[PDB]
Protein backbone atom coordinates (compact mmCIF):
# COMPACT_ATOMS: atom_id res chain seq x y z
CA UNK A 1 0.00 0.00 0.00
CA UNK A 2 1.07 3.58 -0.50
CA UNK A 3 1.51 4.94 2.99
CA UNK A 4 2.91 7.84 4.96
CA UNK A 5 4.46 6.74 8.27
CA UNK A 6 6.11 9.96 9.49
CA UNK A 7 5.46 13.68 9.74
CA UNK A 8 8.40 14.35 7.41
CA UNK A 9 7.77 16.40 4.27
CA UNK A 10 9.65 14.89 1.35
CA UNK A 11 12.78 16.68 0.18
CA UNK A 12 11.67 15.46 -3.23
CA UNK A 13 -3.53 15.60 1.71
CA UNK A 14 -4.46 14.63 5.28
CA UNK A 15 -6.67 11.94 6.81
CA UNK A 16 -10.32 12.07 5.68
CA UNK A 17 -11.49 11.25 9.22
CA UNK A 18 -9.22 13.27 11.53
CA UNK A 19 -7.64 15.79 9.07
CA UNK A 20 -4.12 15.06 10.40
CA UNK A 21 -1.51 15.19 7.64
CA UNK A 22 1.05 13.12 9.57
CA UNK A 23 1.55 9.36 9.60
CA UNK A 24 3.06 7.08 12.26
CA UNK A 25 5.08 3.87 12.13
CA UNK A 26 2.28 2.03 13.97
CA UNK A 27 -0.56 4.13 12.48
CA UNK A 28 0.22 4.90 8.83
CA UNK A 29 -1.74 7.22 6.61
CA UNK A 30 -2.90 4.87 3.82
CA UNK A 31 -3.95 6.14 0.39
CA UNK A 32 -6.77 4.50 -1.52
CA UNK A 33 -5.62 3.02 -4.83
CA UNK A 34 -9.12 3.20 -6.32
CA UNK A 35 -9.33 4.92 -9.67
CA UNK A 36 -10.17 8.57 -9.15
CA UNK A 37 -10.55 8.04 -5.41
CA UNK A 38 -8.79 10.52 -3.14
CA UNK A 39 -9.48 8.86 0.24
CA UNK A 40 -6.56 8.76 2.65
CA UNK A 41 -7.05 7.44 6.18
CA UNK A 42 -5.09 6.43 9.20
CA UNK A 43 -5.13 2.71 9.80
CA UNK A 44 -6.67 3.44 13.22
CA UNK A 45 -9.10 6.06 11.87
CA UNK A 46 -10.60 3.58 9.40
CA UNK A 47 -10.28 0.19 11.02
CA UNK A 48 -7.63 -1.34 8.76
CA UNK A 49 -6.50 -4.39 10.72
CA UNK A 50 -3.76 -5.35 8.26
CA UNK A 51 -2.21 -2.83 5.89
CA UNK A 52 -1.71 -4.83 2.65
CA UNK A 53 1.71 -5.13 1.04
CA UNK A 54 -0.17 -4.78 -2.25
CA UNK A 55 -2.69 -2.06 -3.09
CA UNK A 56 -5.23 -0.85 -0.58
CA UNK A 57 -8.80 0.06 -1.52
CA UNK A 58 -11.32 1.89 0.67
CA UNK A 59 -14.66 0.19 1.25
CA UNK A 60 -16.55 2.22 -1.35
CA UNK A 61 -13.99 1.38 -4.05
CA UNK A 62 -13.94 -2.27 -2.95
CA UNK A 63 -17.71 -2.52 -3.30
CA UNK A 64 -17.68 -1.01 -6.82
CA UNK A 65 -21.07 0.32 -5.82
CA UNK A 66 -22.82 2.56 -8.33
CA UNK A 67 -21.65 6.14 -7.84
CA UNK A 68 -25.34 7.13 -7.67
CA UNK A 69 -25.81 4.87 -4.61
CA UNK A 70 -22.77 6.10 -2.64
CA UNK A 71 -24.14 8.75 -0.30
CA UNK A 72 -23.75 9.30 3.43
CA UNK A 73 -27.02 8.66 5.26
CA UNK A 74 -26.07 11.35 7.81
CA UNK A 75 -24.90 14.33 5.76
CA UNK A 76 -25.21 15.82 2.26
CA UNK A 77 -21.58 15.42 1.16
CA UNK A 78 -20.26 12.48 -0.81
CA UNK A 79 -16.53 11.68 -1.07
CA UNK A 80 -14.47 11.05 2.04
CA UNK A 81 -14.15 7.84 4.00
CA UNK A 82 -17.31 5.71 3.98
CA UNK A 83 -18.43 2.46 5.64
CA UNK A 84 -21.59 0.45 5.12
CA UNK A 85 -24.43 0.96 7.61
CA UNK A 86 -26.72 -1.48 9.39
CA UNK A 87 -29.63 -0.26 7.21
CA UNK A 88 -28.09 -1.22 3.87
CA UNK A 89 -26.58 2.18 3.12
CA UNK A 90 -23.34 4.11 3.64
CA UNK A 91 -22.10 6.72 6.10
CA UNK A 92 -18.92 8.67 6.74
CA UNK A 93 -16.71 7.39 9.53
CA UNK A 94 -16.35 10.99 10.70
CA UNK A 95 -20.15 11.41 10.82
CA UNK A 96 -20.35 8.15 12.79
CA UNK A 97 -17.75 9.41 15.26
CA UNK A 98 -19.16 12.89 15.90
CA UNK A 99 -22.86 11.98 16.10
CA UNK A 100 -22.91 10.77 19.72
CA UNK A 101 -25.38 7.87 19.47
CA UNK A 102 -24.00 6.33 16.26
CA UNK A 103 -21.98 3.19 16.98
CA UNK A 104 -19.91 0.52 15.24
CA UNK A 105 -20.74 -3.19 15.31
CA UNK A 106 -16.99 -3.77 15.63
CA UNK A 107 -14.70 -1.00 16.85
CA UNK A 108 -11.55 -2.69 15.57
CA UNK A 109 -12.85 -2.84 12.01
CA UNK A 110 -15.10 0.20 12.51
CA UNK A 111 -17.90 -1.36 10.51
CA UNK A 112 -20.68 -1.63 9.88
CA UNK A 113 -21.86 1.72 11.18
CA UNK A 114 -24.92 1.27 13.39
CA UNK A 115 -27.70 3.87 13.19
CA UNK A 116 -30.47 1.91 14.97
CA UNK A 117 -29.95 3.80 18.23
CA UNK A 118 -29.89 7.39 17.00
CA UNK A 119 -32.75 9.26 18.73
CA UNK A 120 -35.06 11.54 16.81
CA UNK A 121 -33.36 14.63 18.30
CA UNK A 122 -30.48 14.27 15.81
CA UNK A 123 -32.95 14.25 12.93
CA UNK A 124 -35.23 17.25 13.50
CA UNK A 125 -32.46 19.85 13.31
CA UNK A 126 -31.34 22.31 10.65
CA UNK A 127 -27.66 22.62 9.73
CA UNK A 128 -26.87 26.33 10.01
CA UNK A 129 -23.84 25.90 7.74
CA UNK A 130 -25.87 24.35 4.91
CA UNK A 131 -28.29 27.25 5.34
CA UNK A 132 -25.35 29.63 4.94
CA UNK A 133 -23.38 27.94 2.14
CA UNK A 134 -26.07 27.51 -0.53
CA UNK A 135 -27.27 24.08 0.64
CA UNK A 136 -30.68 25.12 2.01
CA UNK A 137 -32.36 22.06 0.46
CA UNK A 138 -30.06 19.70 2.41
CA UNK A 139 -29.93 21.60 5.71
CA UNK A 140 -32.85 19.66 7.23
CA UNK A 141 -31.59 16.24 6.04
CA UNK A 142 -29.47 13.54 7.65
CA UNK A 143 -28.19 14.12 11.16
CA UNK A 144 -26.74 17.11 13.00
CA UNK A 145 -24.57 17.47 16.02
CA UNK A 146 -25.18 20.40 18.38
CA UNK A 147 -22.62 23.01 19.45
CA UNK A 148 -20.73 21.81 22.52
CA UNK A 149 -21.08 25.20 24.22
CA UNK A 150 -23.64 24.47 26.93
CA UNK A 151 -27.01 25.99 26.06
CA UNK A 152 -26.13 26.71 22.42
CA UNK A 153 -28.68 25.31 19.99
CA UNK A 154 -26.74 25.77 16.77
CA UNK A 155 -26.78 22.49 14.88
CA UNK A 156 -24.74 21.26 11.95
CA UNK A 157 -23.71 18.20 9.98
CA UNK A 158 -20.42 16.64 11.03
CA UNK A 159 -18.86 16.98 7.55
CA UNK A 160 -20.01 20.60 7.25
CA UNK A 161 -18.33 21.44 10.54
CA UNK A 162 -15.27 19.43 9.46
CA UNK A 163 -14.91 21.53 6.31
CA UNK A 164 -15.39 24.69 8.40
CA UNK A 165 -12.66 23.69 10.88
CA UNK A 166 -15.18 23.54 13.74
CA UNK A 167 -14.59 19.99 15.06
CA UNK A 168 -12.09 19.08 17.74
CA UNK A 169 -10.71 16.19 19.76
CA UNK A 170 -14.78 12.79 23.15
CA UNK A 171 -15.77 14.03 19.71
CA UNK A 172 -17.27 17.49 19.73
CA UNK A 173 -17.77 20.60 17.67
CA UNK A 174 -18.73 24.22 18.16
CA UNK A 175 -20.57 26.74 16.07
CA UNK A 176 -18.18 29.34 14.64
CA UNK A 177 -19.40 32.06 17.02
CA UNK A 178 -18.51 29.91 20.06
CA UNK A 179 -15.43 28.24 18.56
CA UNK A 180 -13.69 31.59 18.10
CA UNK A 181 -13.27 32.11 21.84
CA UNK A 182 -12.13 28.58 22.74
CA UNK A 183 -8.47 28.13 23.64
CA UNK A 184 -7.34 25.59 21.01
ZN1 LIG B 1 -6.85 10.02 10.86
ZN1 LIG C 1 -11.37 4.57 -2.50
ZN1 LIG D 1 -21.63 12.08 6.27
ZN1 LIG E 1 -24.81 20.86 6.60
ZN1 LIG F 1 -22.51 27.53 19.69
Amino acid sequence: ARTKQTARKSTGGGCCVCSDERGWAENPLVYCDGHGCSVAVHQACYGIVQVPTGPWFCRKCESQERAARVRCELCPHKDGALKRTDNGGWAHVVCALYIPEVQFANVSTMEPIVLQSVPHDRYNKTCYICDEQGRESKAATGACMTCNKHGCRQAFHVTCAQFAGLLCEQYCGYCKYHFSKLKK
